[PDB]
């Protein structure tokens, strides 16, 4: 019955619409059905085996939507209703700015990907900041509840100092943020990449966290650094060194790729932009096992990339992500995928011998 609705949207009214729709009026309204609650509520109740305490919280299940979807926080509480255990919103950067010009967003469905050149379209920092403030006590009573906040931030395509527009970011929507995101790897904005440099990045995190620390203290949120699985291995040496000489307080792995896999069948394959979706899964999975690794287990991992099965999210788990999130494959099987993802995990717990995700935290690393 719920396999069920999920053949329904994955077979034929995704297909369909998607035949229908270009993806960004897709997207649009995708996140405006969502925001109006349109969509049913998520019949999968949660159990117990899926939740995980970390970055000073508690998230009822594991599974989140990743950044982008929600790029100017309008869908939050409809995400939650989906069945999301957290919701990123952003990148938001701090002034308004329109991104790149169309057409800028390719499917490849052969490949179960997609390619995306948005460059941080957002409303700004002051829209999402009065946004986010009229629903503040109610995320209050989510968060409680077990269903967490993040934001993510990104930074202006003028903008001189990378660094004050990640500052400005910190002080408008850290204290709304359960955790903020330092978005530094963004595929879609000249020399953005190079911050994740290791003296560009630790420049920038002290920054990020003298800002942070100022914040009052029921107002104070974790700070992660979102990586690109593109960096080579002393980029990723140098990124886990920042992390623990700072007290970084988690890392999101990975964003999209400027690689293109040798058997991208899609006719949009060389389209300039960042891969999403299957052909980037193990690759961000690998990422993760290595990040983990350099940090001792001890740095909280959200992985991401690639992510439409129990499986895929196990398999990160595994390789030492604490949560997970999606976006592409709730592109192309819709929302019944979210509920998919969370039973089938939690019949893989089960079927593997672990009490519950807690105990599946880099258990590859412990074999
Ligand atoms: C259309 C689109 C827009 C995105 N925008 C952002 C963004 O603004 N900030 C960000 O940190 N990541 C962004 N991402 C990356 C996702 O958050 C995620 O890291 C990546 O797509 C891999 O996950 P997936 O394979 O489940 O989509 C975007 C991805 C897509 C496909
Ligand atoms: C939240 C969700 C995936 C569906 C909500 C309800 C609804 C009526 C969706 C209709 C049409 C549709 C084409 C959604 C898929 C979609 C895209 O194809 C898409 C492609 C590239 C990047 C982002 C995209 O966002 C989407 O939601
Ligand atoms: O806005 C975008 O172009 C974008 C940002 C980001 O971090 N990742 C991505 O794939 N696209």
């Amino acid at each position: 019955m719920a396999t069920g609705d999920e053949r329904f949207y994955a077979e034929h009214l995704m297909p369909t619409l998607q035949g229908l729709l270009d993806p960004e009026s897709a997207h649009r309204l995708a996140v405006r059905f969502t925001s109006l609650g349109l969509l049913p509520r998520a019949r999968f109740q949660d159990s117990d085996m899926l939740e995980v305490r970390v970055l000073g919280h508690k998230f009822r299940n594991p599974v989140g939507i990743a950044a982008g979807f929600d790029k100017h926080g309008e869908a939050v509480d409809g995400l939650y209703k989906m069945g999301f255990g957290f919701v990123e919103i952003g990148s938001v950067t701090p002034k308004p700015q329109e991104g790149n010009p169309r057409p800028r967003v390719f499917r490849l469905p052969e490949d179960q990907a997609v390619i995306n050149r948005y460059g941080f379209n957002s409303h700004g920092l002051s829209v999402v900041e009065h946004r986010l403030r009229a629903r503040q006590q109610k995320q209050a009573k989510l968060t409680e509840d077990g269903l967490p906040l993040g934001v993510n931030l990104g930074k202006n395509k003028t903008s001189v100092d990378a660094a004050e527009d990640y500052a400005e970011g910190v002080r408008v929507l850290g204290p709304l943020a359960d955790y903020l995101v330092v978005n530094v790897s963004s595929p879609n904005t000249a020399g953005l990449r190079s911050l994740q440099g290791k003296a560009e990045l630790r420049r920038l995190l002290t920054k990020v966290l003298q800002e942070r620390d100022g914040l009052r203290r029921v107002h104070r949120p974790a700070v992660l650094v979102k990586i690109a699985p593109d960096l080579t291995s002393q980029d990723k040496e140098d990124i886990a060194s920042v992390v623990k000489e700072l007290g970084i307080d988690g890392l999101i792995v990975t964003n999209t790729t400027v690689s293109r896999p040798a058997g991208l069948q899609g006719a949009l394959r060389s389209e300039t932009g960042g891969l999403s979706g299957k052909p980037l899964r193990d690759l961000s999975t690998q990422t993760i096992r290595e990040m983990y690794a350099l940090t001792q287990g001890r740095v909280p991992i959200i992985g991401v990339g690639g992510v439409s099965s129990g499986q895929d999210a196990l398999e990160k788990i595994r390789a030492g992500a604490s949560l997970v999130q999606l976006y592409t494959a709730l592109t192309f099987w819709g929302p019944p995928v979210v509920g998919k993802v969370k039973r089938e995990l939690e019949a893989l717990l089960k079927e593997q011998g672990f009490g519950g995700v807690t105990d599946a935290i880099g258990a590859d690393h412990r074999r």
